């Protein structure tokens, strides 16, 4: 309809312009220009640069894909690493996570949006852990998010604050990681 | 020495104070420079920028940065590690003025190299811990020291950062146990 293909567009360009020149820069009226959009509508209908963010995650919470499901855990986890890495280490959309990050440390709207993002994904990819926890590959009681979460952690912290690339191997490392320490029953709650 | 170095510690704290309070975006330097009590020329001067004042704070936490734990056995040095972090991030303060540096990171090239630089530091003093489990032998030859370090501090920075989630010891904990056990089965070993 009329009012998401304007949507579809309008996150395009906040996609574009997060990649490109941060979260600082987001601005409406220029998004507006930019997808050939009243800056009016856009005012309307996101609010401010926080608001764009927001739904720009949003919609990427809602397409983000499904799970792996090969059979076994190191092996859903390493599908789940390298693809963390290949988003993370892409040009464009390790700039767009970077910028949406820092939108979220400056806008307690895209924070929200941010951190639901981040659940769905989690959410998703711990189907991997109920998986081997149903055919006896790790402990009963593992907590699925906790083993997941410790999947991409690795990654980020080496996107974010040690500010080295990543590599194939570091995903393979993670997953490997946070196989063997679930197989050890580390995440089994309480 | 001197006053110089009077005002670049008042000129500090009062970035700190600021980053913790209002956030990257929020910084200003004349602001700054009279909430020091100092002159502004020789804030802009100094430091320029609101990134090259957030860089030399990251600089100075760097020079400060506490020495590891040496508990003689992996896992509970690891843990000390831990829950420092969750203590440090889960401090009304700190763990905004950690957000805030963040913040700079992602906005300001001056700024991410000297919050790189920070946690190059911090990890090379914590990764000592895993240089004496090697030389005890309780994790095997060839294992990297970096990578075992920042496998601690990692999913804390991603529930402070992606899943938003508060931290709590037991996170701190489990951090410690999942590197310790990986490592102890040569995850991290080169090669
Ligand atoms: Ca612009
Ligand atoms: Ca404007
Ligand atoms: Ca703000
Ligand atoms: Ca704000
Ligand atoms: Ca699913
Ligand atoms: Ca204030
Ligand atoms: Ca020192
Ligand atoms: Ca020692
Ligand atoms: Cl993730
Ligand atoms: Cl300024
Ligand atoms: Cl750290």
């Amino acid at each position: 309809g009329r009012t998401a293909r304007i949507r579809e567009a309008v996150l395009l360009a906040a996609g574009d312009a997060l990649a490109a020149d941060g979260f600082d820069a987001l601005d409406l009226g220029e998004i507006a220009r930019r997808a050939g959009v009243g800056k009016t509508t856009v005012y309307r209908r996101w609010g401010t640069p926080g608001g764009l963010a927001a739904d720009l995650l949003a919609d990427m919470a809602e397409q983000s894909l499904p799970r792996a499901d090969t059979g076994a855990l190191e092996e859903d986890l390493r599908a789940n690493a390298r693809l963390v890495v290949r988003t993370l280490d892409d040009p464009r959309q390790g700039r767009l996570f970077r910028a949406l990050i820092a939108a979220s440390l400056c806008n307690e709207q895209a924070a929200e949006a941010l951190h639901r993002f981040y659940a769905v994904r989690v959410d998703e990819w711990a189907g991997c852990v109920r998986d081997a926890v149903a055919r006896g590959e790790v402990p009963d009681g593992t907590d699925p998010h906790g083993v997941v979460a410790a999947v991409s952690a690795p990654l980020y912290y080496a996107l974010l604050n040690t500010g080295r690339s990543l590599t194939e191997a570091d995903a393979d490392r993670a997953a490997r990681a946070a196989s063997t320490a679930a197989r050890a029953g580390v995440w089994v709650t309480g």
